[PDB]
């Protein structure tokens, strides 16, 4: 039997930047909402023990892929806990609508969505916190969608505060420049020093992305989309990019924006999800 499972996008409400800790990672106080969009990924248990991708991620080789590390990890971590039934495997197949990165968490949410499925599909039995834990070693993106809910994020993005933020209509822009997201936080620039606030505060603040800036001033792809955005509505970068939002309160407004926008936008239109369509699922 094959199962399918959602791989929402997220975007960054606000993102300020708190410092820097030791080991390079930045810490962090962030609001992270879903979006009711993004990749739909298709599994077949195997018997055999193996682990196949079978639809390749352009530019990602298949042991590089979030997806297979994601599964081998939770295979590896059962396995070493009896958790593992003998001969568990899985072919994986992922209907790939999000781009490869932007600041969306696509791979980060192929990860957790595939540590999801397979926990409850080869019985493994992990709970939410065992996953979000292996999930954090996969990257700093992957707690928050293995959790499922809207939340207020602070360390590097793992500790996870639940938070019901408004259900706004998104347009989601991508420009066409790639930007390695290692590039943004090791800018001299960047605000390391934001004070740390409480959540009323910032909910109460206006929502900005500290690596705007920084995005803006880089990329002139970035500042162009951003610009046009504006225009309309309330626009912000999420993660460090390259991907912006423009915030509208109902569909109607967002899609005609959206009709209106050059192909250089590269946009979409998609719901803000308090609850991941995954944990809906
Ligand atoms: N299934 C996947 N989808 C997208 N990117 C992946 C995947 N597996 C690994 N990656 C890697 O992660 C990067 C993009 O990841 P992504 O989570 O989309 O980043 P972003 O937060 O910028 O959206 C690429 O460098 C790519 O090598
Ligand atoms: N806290 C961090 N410090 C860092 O140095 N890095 C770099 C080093 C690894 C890749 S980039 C990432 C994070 C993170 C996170 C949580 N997810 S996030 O908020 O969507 C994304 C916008 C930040
Ligand atoms: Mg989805
Ligand atoms: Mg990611």
């Amino acid at each position: 039997m094959r199962t399918q499972w959602p791989s929402p996008a997220k975007l960054n409400l606000f993102l300020y930047i708190t410092g820097q800790r030791a080991d390079g990672y930045h810490t962090l106080q962030t609001l992270f909402q879903f979006l009711d969009y993004g990749d739909t990924i298709s599994i077949e248990l195997r018997d055999d023990g193996d682990i196949r991708l079978l639809t390749p991620v352009e530019g990602v080789e298949h042991e590089d892929n979030l997806i297979v590390r994601a599964a081998r990890l939770l295979m590896k971590t059962a396995a070493d806990s009896g958790r593992l039934p003998t001969g568990s495997g899985a072919n994986i197949s992922i209907d790939k609508r999000l781009p490869v990165g932007g600041g969306l968490g696509g791979g980060s949410s192929n990860a957790a969505t595939v540590l999801v499925a397979l926990n409850h599909l080869w019985q493994c039995g992990l709970s939410m916190d065992e996953l979000a834990e292996m999930g954090l070693t996969l990257g700093a993106d992957v707690p928050v969608f293995v959790r499922g809910h809207a939340a207020f994020a602070e360390g590097v993005g793992e500790i996870l505060t639940p938070v019901d933020p408004p259900e706004k209509w998104y347009l989601v822009a991508h420009p066409g420049v790639s930007i390695p997201t290692p590039v943004i936080f090791k800018d001299p620039e960047l605000p390391r020093n934001t004070p740390k606030r409480s959540i009323e505060t910032l909910l109460k603040c206006e929502f900005s992305n500290d690596c705007e800036v920084i995005a803006r001033k880089r990329f002139r792809e970035v500042d162009a989309v951003l610009s046009w955005l504006l225009e309309y509505a309330p626009s912000r970068l999420t993660g460090t990019g390259a991907c912006v939002f423009a915030e509208f309160d109902t569909e109607s407004e967002a899609r005609q924006v959206l009709e209106q926008a050059p192909e250089w936008l590269n946009g979409f239109v998609a719901k803000g999800v308090n609850l991941s369509p995954l944990h809906r699922a």
